[PDB]
């Protein structure tokens, strides 16, 4: 692998695509208030891509988006042949955000892939970052939906709330986004996968036995179907 480097603001270049790049960190970070027409329940591509200083898609094991233009195109097992990063993008409109794909030159997406193009400066075509994706976690038992609930109570409902719907901030963005229910990610979202889901919260905040069981307990509810 190479390493996983964040490149610095104070260098992003005067001119067409220094403005684009700036704006595809808003569309990530800010998804459902820029993009309404394509974004159809509460979540930011930020809300499982995080970043630092406001950066979107830099942190190990959540799925940074430092290095992804150089593995596209790629095969895709749902799709059943190889699809560029604008498509894997789509896919995350509608699944992760219960919407609709922008089309293949929508500016906005344009600007998306500019700003990932600008997070995987330097990185060689081909090179897998460390840190990459979400790394799985399985266990070699069923998640116990009764000790998540229990540790859902103790360890993640101050932030995302009883009815896992989240914590709204003073301008209308999830501050803590919602978990389950009709505001969350739907059922055809990658984190609906209990091993994901669980590889997610391990690494994000537990125990991988904690983990394995409060992502089980979270993904007893309901969601919308995709
Ligand atoms: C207790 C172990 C939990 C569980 C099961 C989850 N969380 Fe959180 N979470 C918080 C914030 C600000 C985010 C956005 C990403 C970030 O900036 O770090 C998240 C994201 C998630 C996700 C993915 C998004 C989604 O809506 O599904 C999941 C699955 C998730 N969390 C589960 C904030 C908090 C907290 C505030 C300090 C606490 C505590 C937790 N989360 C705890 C948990
Ligand atoms: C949680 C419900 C998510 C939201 C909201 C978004 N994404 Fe996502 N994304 C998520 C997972 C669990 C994964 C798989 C990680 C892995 O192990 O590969 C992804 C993957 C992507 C990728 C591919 C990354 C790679 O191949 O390394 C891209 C380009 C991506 N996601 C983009 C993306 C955008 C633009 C979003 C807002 C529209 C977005 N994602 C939201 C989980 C979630």
């Amino acid at each position: 692998t190479v390493a996983l480097t964040v490149p610095a603001a104070a260098l992003l270049p005067d001119g067409a695509l220094g403005e684009s790049i700036v704006r595809g960190r808003r569309y990530l970070s800010d998804t459902p208030a820029q993009l309404p027409d394509f974004v159809g329940n509460g979540l930011a591509c930020r809300h499982c891509h995080p970043g630092r200083d406001g950066e979107v898609g830099t942190e190990a094991n959540a799925a940074p988006f430092v290095g992804v233009v150089g593995r596209f195109p790629q095969y895709s097992a749902r799709h059943g042949r190889l699809i560029t990063l604008e498509q894997r993008i789509g896919d995350c409109f509608e699944r992760s955000l219960n919407g609709r794909a922008l089309a293949l030159d929508h500016p906005a997406l344009i600007d998306m892939l500019a700003y990932m193009s600008w997070l995987s400066q330097g990185v060689p075509v081909g090179a897998v970052v460390a840190g990459h994706g979400i790394p799985t976690l399985t266990l070699e038992r069923e998640p116990d939906g009764v000790h998540g609930e229990a540790l859902y109570q103790a360890r993640c409902l101050a932030c995302h709330g009883a009815d896992g719907s989240g914590t709204l901030d003073a301008d209308g963005r999830y501050l803590f986004p919602p978990l389950w229910g009709p505001r969350s990610f739907n059922t055809g979202a990658g984190m609906n996968r209990q091993a994901t889901a669980a590889g997610f919260i391990k690494h994000k905040m537990l125990s991988d036995e904690e983990a394995w069981d409060v992502a089980g307990f979270v993904l007893t509810h309901p969601r919308p179907l995709f």
